[PDB]
């Protein structure tokens, strides 16, 4: 049960505004939207690298992507 992969930019809100996230988004878990080509290109790590990381490192990274 995972959220559909979004083309990052689909969630990469670049203009404040209380915008609404795609039908089924996870703030603290936005990464679940980043495609493998996006996660790996976003966090320079294998989508998996994350599936094995921690909540902290994950946070320190997600913030690097703005998916936090």
């Amino acid at each position: 049960p995972g959220l559909q992969i979004y083309p990052y930019e689909m969630l990469v809100v670049t203009n404040k505004g209380r915008t609404k996230l795609p039908p089924g988004v996870d703030r603290m878990r936005l990464e679940r939207h980043l495609s493998a080509e996006d996660f790996s290109r976003v966090f320079a790590m294998s989508p998996e690298e994350f599936g094995k990381l921690a909540l902290w490192k994950r946070n320190e990274l997600k913030k690097k992507a703005s998916l936090f």
